[PDB]
């Protein structure tokens, strides 16, 4: 609604605890104040637990680390904006599964 979604969201794994994601600025709304990294552990394709959030607060960001997952876990990974007039739309789901 306060922008649309953050564009080219790609995930690069790193270990088998932790994968980078980055993006590209949403098409130019509200003035963005950061985005919001969402990632909930699927089993057989269903989230299961409550989505963790990870704030990236500066306007310029475009890229965080998500670690501390568990090896041989999939996860599903959106990314939204912060804006002065409510959330952007979120990416559609990226889902990866980390190594053992
Ligand atoms: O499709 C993959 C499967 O559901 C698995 O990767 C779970 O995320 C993992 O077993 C968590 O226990």
């Amino acid at each position: 609604s306060g922008s649309g979604p953050p564009r080219k969201v790609e995930v690069e794994p790193l270990n088998s605890t932790a994968v980078h994601v980055s993006w590209k600025l949403p098409v130019p709304h509200g003035q963005i104040r950061g985005y919001q990294v969402t990632y909930v552990r699927l089993e057989n394709g269903e989230p299961r637990g409550q989505p963790i959030i990870q704030d990236v607060m500066l306007a310029e960001a475009q890229e965080t680390t998500i670690s501390g997952l568990t090896p041989e876990t999939t996860y599903s990974i959106t990314v939204a904006a912060y804006t002065t007039k409510g959330d952007g739309a979120r990416s559609k789901p990226k889902v990866v599964t980390t190594t053992g």
